[PDB]
């Protein structure tokens, strides 16, 4: 897997688990196409989104649904999602830390 | 003033300066519509995007051009931008402020709702 | 006012209100001594710890009380409480802001650095 | 292990490599008593510092030397390290994204 998310909860101090996760790629258009989605494991992973000849260079946007997370959880949440948008040139993984009225977002890009 | 934008800087430990704010509106037909824009100041601060009468409930969405800010600085950062979504006003009239702070490859965000 | 303390709250979307903060200055036998406290006010900013002539070069602890903040609302949070030290005016006077923003079970502190 | 840390790079946008962790548990006296120590690896993670046996309740106190990292860099940092203080009671990860003049922590407690 040359992309990841992983999403945490600041609240409770875990993962957090079962959000929803939309990846879109940047077409000529410069309409965002959809490209991947899940949502995450009881780990707060989400793997196999694509494949190495799938993922090539480009403009990505990762929507995290950190509303409907909140909305679960019985807690009243600021923001409706939560977008990352990067160009891709490596394993990328994009993880965020969440809380109901902030988040941080980080990457964490290493070479095997 | 019941929209301000604040933009720090993680790396040198100051306000992020001069940094590009565009702030959408999401219109009856699903589009984003222009709304306000302009650039924070020597404190990292953006005043004066809207007035009380022109902010009314709706979901908004505020564009922080991270990019531009970190290549004038010669760097070459992680992030197209960093944007901000979220309904305004639902419960009446509030003061919102947006805050950033900004590492080349990460940001936070976090929201200051106060009641005037 | 060379060194302020502000704290946030990320649960709520507000200023932190009435945080304890207590400020330590290291001495010449290595032991923390204690150099100013207060309190968060209503915009969670804590002003007036210092002067300018108290304020010498040295290494300095700011130690915020964020478990006792989250007790009183109802929450065990993780951490016993959160500190940040730094040296200051090692190249001459600044002005420090030391911000944090708070979470149950997580937090992040943050450095504005001016030049008067 | 009950115990880990997980350095993260926000400038690189990368693992934190080779960060110097040390572990303190709080004793009687309400001193800080040395508990364990290690460096973050290639994936910016410290694991094997503790043994379910030996993690007892208490208050323990994760010192990192985010000073030496950054100096390592060639860049100019504003604290002298990052300490975490908190009670334990599960598998507890400390969590810390860096930057220059910030950092920011979260627990990450799960149960197997
Ligand atoms: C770690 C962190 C992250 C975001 C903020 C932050 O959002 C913030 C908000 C303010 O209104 C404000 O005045 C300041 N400040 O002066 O430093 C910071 C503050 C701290
Ligand atoms: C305060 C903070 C915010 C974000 C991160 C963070 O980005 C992160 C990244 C990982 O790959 C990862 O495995 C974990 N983790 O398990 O805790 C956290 C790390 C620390």
């Amino acid at each position: 897997c040359p992309l990841m998310v992983k999403v945490l909860d600041a609240v409770r101090g875990s993962p957090a688990i079962n959000v929803a996760v939309h990846v879109f790629r940047k077409a000529a258009d410069d309409t965002w196409e959809p490209f991947a989605s899940g949502k995450t494991s009881e780990s707060g992973e989400l793997h196999g989104l694509t494949t190495e000849e799938e993922f090539v260079e480009g403009i990505y946007k990762v929507e995290i649904d950190t509303k409907s997370y909140w909305k679960a959880l019985g807690i009243s949440p600021f923001h409706e999602h939560a977008e990352v948008v990067f160009t891709a040139n490596r394993r990328y993984t994009i993880a965020a830390l969440l809380s109901p009225c902030s988040y941080s977002t980080t990457a964490v890009v290493t070479n095997p």
